[PDB]
C-alpha cells in the first residue's frame, strides 16, 4: 500500500518516527505486509484549505484490496487520532481519500500481483 | 475538492495569490463548501513535457461528484485561462486531469461523506 | 501520459538524461504524442517503504488507453530496469501503479481528449 500525506504542517514539527508509527498502524488496519507499505510524507507542502493556511492534511491511502466502506471510517478515524496527536491538526483541517488499486495495475519486484 | 498544480514554474514567478484565486474559482465551479476546498501548489517542480523544460502544468481536480465531460470542459478552461495568466505558460503545455471520489472512499472531520449532499 | 517517480535516490545521484531517457521509453512503450508525455521526478522524496529508508521507488502512470495486464507487466519490467540502473533501486524496492484515465476526463489545450 502507498499512504501519502500531504500537510502544510513543518517536518521539524513532526515526530522523527511518524512514518515508522503510521507504517505500524496501517499495516495492522490494511492488513498487508510492512515489506511493501510506503509512507510519503510531504511535510511543509504548500497546500492550503479553505483559502487558508492553518494546518491540514490531505492524506490518500491506495490499496490492493481491503478498502470499503467500513473499513475506510474506522481507519479514517484512526488515521484522524494519529494526526491530531503527532501534527497538531485539527480533526475539521483532515481529508482521506481511499484509492483501490487493481492487483493487475499494480507491480511489485518484476511482477503484478496475484490475487485470486 | 483537492486541486494539485504540478508546475516547473518556479514559486518566484508565481502570484501570491494564486492559490487563493484557483480556491475561489473552483469553489465557484464545483459549487462545494470553500472550507473543503485544497489547492496543493507543486511550484519550481522538476516535471517535464515532451522532453523538454520549458513552462508546463500538469494539474489534477479531485471532487466528490461535480465532474462530468461538460463541466470538465468547462473548467479545464477556466483553470488554463489562469494558469496562463498566472503561471505564463502556454495552453498547448497544460494537462489536467480530473479525478471523481467515491463519497464513502474519502473521509472529512470524523466521518465520510454523505453521497445525497454531495 | 503522466509517468511520476516518487524516490528517497537524491536528484544530485540520477543521470542528468533520465527523465529524458524514461520520456523517449515511455513514449515508444505507450505509443502516444511525445508533446503530451511528462515525467514528474520526485527525487529526494521523504518516502519510506518497510519501515525503512533504503532506496525505493513508487512509481504512476497515467495514460488514457494503453494500460492492461499484459502492456503494464511489459512496462513495469522496462520501468524497473530503468531505475534498477539509473536510480540504483533494487527490483524488490519498486512499487508502480497503472492508472487509466478517462478521455473525458482529462484536458489538453483546451479540449478534452477523443474518445
Amino acid at each position: 500500500p502507498v499512504i501519502t500525506v500531504n500537510t502544510n504542517v513543518a517536518e521539524k514539527s513532526i515526530p522523527v518516527f511518524f512514518q515508522a508509527a503510521l507504517t505500524n498502524m496501517m499495516t495492522k488496519a490494511l492488513q498487508k505486509p510492512k515489506e511493501v507499505m510506503f509512507v510519503d510524507l510531504r511535510s511543509g507542502a504548500n497546500i492550503m484549505m479553505g483559502g487558508d493556511r492553518n494546518p491540514c492534511v490531505f492524506a490518500t491511502v491506495e490499496c490492493i484490496g481491503r478498502l470499503n466502506p467500513t473499513s475506510n471510517l474506522a481507519m479514517a478515524r484512526d488515521m484522524e487520532d494519529m494526526f491530531i496527536e503527532h501534527l497538531n491538526v485539527r480533526r475539521e483541517r483532515i481529508v482521506i481519500r481511499f484509492i483501490p488499486v487493481p492487483a493487475l495495475f499494480c507491480s511489485f519486484n518484476g511482477a503484478l500481483h496475484d490475487v485470486s
